């Protein structure tokens, strides 16, 4: 965020080459924000077993509101500033965040946007994730990152954010385009709502569809500003008019987020509670589901 726009996305050789120029260090940190549903990859472990020269591994499991109902909540400011301080990064750092999901892209747009709901502008993800760091032989190493800790100041950027009684607003003011990036399935309430009680699926009255997969290439990188502005195009949506991006929990909602950023939209803000939130506190007459209700 900000006019002049950060890099968001980082090349595999930038990364190599900055590693091997012994960059990564109190300006350059680098994260693997990995988590995949339980029960099908173990994120820690894999980052234990390979992750670039000097990563540190982000857990989103901890870096949340453990107190909330809801899933992947923001933590607070200080509790955010904490962690991240002691991961080694200060207000000074570049934070360059990969995942490893085999699509190329899941979690790492989600570490970037809390980066940056929290103040943080220079953080980048890693184009084509950790699946093509390794399909090019990049380093990997097991050895472990023991950051010195840094202080780190986070400050809440609200218009990043958005909260149910925002959204629920909106309903009624129309005045943000709502883009729900879950898998058409699940949008249309023709497909089940995973790992939850008594959820499900369909989507929130008014939203449009725009599932967060279609922003990849098959290789696992993100397509070009072009493509992606033909995409929200065809989709009806609107670059230039305000934008919430939700999806079930407030995390591939952030590729919204960044593909609009890379098609120079800073300001998509992210409905944090999600469809995990919403059907759990609105009235069901705001939702709708094509399998009914
Ligand atoms: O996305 C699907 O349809 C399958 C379930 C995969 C679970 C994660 C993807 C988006 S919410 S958690």
């Amino acid at each position: 965020v900000h006019q002049v726009l950060y890099r968001a996305l980082v090349s595999t050789k930038w990364l190599a080459e900055s590693v091997r120029a012994g960059k990564v260090g109190p300006g350059l940190r680098v994260l693997d924000a990995s988590w995949y549903s339980p029960g099908t990859r173990e994120a820690r472990k894999e980052y234990l077993e390979r992750h670039v020269p000097g990563a540190s591994f982000f857990d989103i499991e901890e870096c949340r509101d453990k107190a909330s109902p809801y899933e992947v909540m923001l933590p607070s400011e200080a509790g955010f500033a904490d962690y991240v301080g002691s991961l080694g990064i200060s207000n000074d750092t570049h934070v360059v965040v990969y995942d490893g999901d085999d699509l190329g892209s899941f979690y790492a747009p989600r570490v970037w946007w809390m980066f940056r709901v929290f103040g943080h502008r220079t953080v980048s993800v890693l184009n084509g994730g950790f699946r093509n760091w390794l399909k090019e032989g990049h380093p990997v190493t097991s050895e472990p990152s023991r950051p010195e800790p840094a202080i780190f100041k986070a400050t809440l950027n609200r218009s990043l954010l958005k909260t149910y009684e925002q959204v629920l607003e909106n309903l009624e003011s129309k005045r943000f385009q709502l883009v729900d990036s879950r898998a058409q399935g699940r949008y249309l309430g023709t497909q089940p709502e995973p790992d939850a009680v008594g959820l499900d699926s369909g989507h929130i009255r008014g939203s449009v569809n725009m599932p967060f997969m279609n922003f990849l290439t098959e290789d696992g990188f993100e397509k070009s500003p072009e493509e992606l502005r033909a995409m929200f195009e065809a989709k009806k949506v609107d670059l230039t008019k305000p934008l919430i991006a939700t999806c079930r929990k407030g995390v591939t909602a952030c590729h919204i987020a960044l593909a609009a950023y890379l098609c120079g939209k800073p300001d998509v803000a992210i409905y944090d509670g999600s469809w995990f939130e919403w059907f759990h506190r609105a009235p069901p007459e705001t939702w709708v589901s094509q399998g009914k209700g």
